[PDB]
């Protein structure tokens, strides 16, 4: 209760050790590897699954080169044939291999503890990807010191970090096995092309489910696709894409 | 080639015969039963699936008694267990099962043939129904005298026999196996709901695809349900229904 007391409380654990940070690009993984740079020897480590987009990568990389935070990017042949077809454990496998790869770079530069960006409201929600995460020791420095999504926040602004658009893992839209290279590809070109041709800013989502793609979308920005020419549009550019049928869920983000 | 040349070609093949007519309802196999019973000692006959509803069941016998044509329902147990997941050769095995009852029924009353509303026009369309019929040899007059669709309403019109709507088959909603009895009841009630509540007089489908509702509809009906109201009780009443998600085809009828 304080954020000073936080802030110091902080900078009190990070003194005289060797951080390595499971760095993504995020508001809440980029505050806690600015605040271990200036205070410890500190490595932001950035695990390039097969995830995320090269877009996104550049974005993180760029982040940190700006706020002259040390970070080393690995990519990693994560897609294969055992780990692309899960589909249920898929976010507990693949921050199961990410948590494997930090735990082997820690012991291969000796240093001494792994920290991630997990807030103190992120374990108010079902996260496999931190039940994969402290079963590897893991420490969840923002959550033992209950920072909340507006401390975060708050405390970047003070720190001149700039906050970065939400750029979510792609696996996501994959709805049925397995997570292939192609089917997150078809996926990312039809909502791209939504997003810059219809303008749908907000919350946009093109799911594949045994090619067939699901549309999801906000509620005050559903007018923007109402008209017959844009729905016959989409329609036939996400067949060309690869889609066997283009459906609307009709569940609008409320 | 000319009207009056099929309809005394017709009654010239009918003469003499006993005929048991594959009786469904619609305007084809109801047109080809009536000339029958005028021309013949004819039982029209209709199979009951359980494909149908009571109502398209009842209209069936309703036409049938109007027009003074002798028609016997059978119910069958056909959605059995071995007969319900099938899915892509259903429309054979319903007309193969359907055929096996009427040459079983010709063959306990001793009549000569049995007839079917095919009409020249089915002909040119990829049609399994007629492929495990024309199996078991039931004659297709209207096909053998060249009947198109127009001839068969105008003639129609001529004997006083009023069209009636379009009643189609319901494991045509169903997508994925099994065809349950409460997977087309599913698909029936979003029908009738959205039918009613937003009027969509014209073309509407409700598929079932592994508990998800796929809402097809016209071109010009379109508008009735763009509104985010309506789409809120389609997707609201349609997941009380049963469904998991509701979603709506972009791909809209010519
Ligand atoms: S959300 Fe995506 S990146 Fe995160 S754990 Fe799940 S699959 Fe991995
Ligand atoms: S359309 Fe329906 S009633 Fe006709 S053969 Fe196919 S399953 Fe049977
Ligand atoms: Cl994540
Ligand atoms: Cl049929």
């Amino acid at each position: 209760k304080g954020l000073l007391e936080k802030y110091n409380s902080l900078l009190e654990f990070f003194k005289n050790k060797k951080v390595i940070v499971a760095y993504s690009g995020g508001v809440d993984s980029t505050l806690i590897s600015k605040i271990a740079s200036d205070n410890a020897q500190t490595l932001a480590v950035t695990i390039d699954n097969g995830f995320f987009s090269e877009n996104v990568i550049k974005k993180a990389e760029n982040r940190a080169k700006k706020y002259n935070i040390p970070q080393k990017t690995i990519k990693i042949d994560y897609l294969n044939e055992i780990t692309s077809k899960d589909l249920e454990n898929r976010c507990y496998n693949c921050k199961k291999r990410i948590a494997e790869e930090l735990k082997r770079i820690k012991n291969e530069l000796n240093y001494d503890i792994i920290v991630d960006g997990t807030i103190y409201d992120d374990i108010f929600e079902d996260r496999p990807g931190i039940k994969a995460f402290n079963e590897s020791n893991i420490i969840s420095p923002l959550s033992n010191l209950k920072f909340s999504k507006n401390d975060v926040f708050e405390l970047s602004n003070y720190l001149k970090i700039d906050i970065p658009k939400k750029d979510t893992c792609m696996a996501t839209r994959i709805l049925s096995a397995p997570i292939s290279k192609e089917n997150m590809a078809k996926s990312n070109l039809a909502e791209e092309f939504i997003k810059l041709n219809f303008h749908i800013e907000s919350y946009l989502r093109v799911r594949y489910l045994e090619n067939i793609a699901i549309i999801e979308l906000t509620k005050n920005e559903s007018e923007k696709i109402f008209d017959n020419d844009s729905i016959e549009r989409i329609n036939t550019e996400l067949k060309k894409i690869g889609f066997e049928k283009v459906v609307l869920d009709l569940n609008f983000k409320g």
